[PDB]
């Protein structure tokens, strides 16, 4: 089984995939985020945030209210399963999480908290 994924967020405000699969045998899973391009984090920074699909809008709303000062996430938001730091071009960050925090029948989504239009699904498979 493959228990990690490499994902890119670019200067054009896009991730390079809209779907991540976590093999059901994985006990931990690592997301390796990078930022091709040349725009720095104070212009086009990206992170990677994981919640259930049902919780995404709520996380975004409360994140918006929390602002730039908090990378647009409510600190300690229990709905946020895992998240990376905000990165600019040429920078990278990885986050690892316990797959026990995921459930087989539930739908998850990942997104950038700075640019909530940048999103995709994450599924146990
Ligand atoms: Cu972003």
């Amino acid at each position: 089984a493959e228990c990690s994924v490499d994902i890119q967020g670019n200067d054009q405000m896009q991730f390079n995939t809209n779907a991540i699969t976590v093999d059901k045998s994985c006990k931990q899973f690592t997301v390796n985020l990078s930022h091709p391009g040349n725009l720095p984090k104070n212009v086009m920074g990206h992170n990677w945030v994981l919640s259930t699909a049902a919780d995404m809008q709520g996380v975004v709303t409360d994140g918006m209210a929390s602002g730039l000062d908090k990378d647009y996430l409510k600190p300690d938001d229990s709905r946020v399963i895992a998240h990376t730091k905000l990165i600019g071009s040429g920078e990278k960050d990885s986050v690892t999480f316990d797959v026990s925090k995921l459930k087989e029948g539930e739908q998850y989504m990942f997104f950038c908290a700075a640019h909530a239009a940048m999103k995709g699904t994450l599924t146990l498979k």
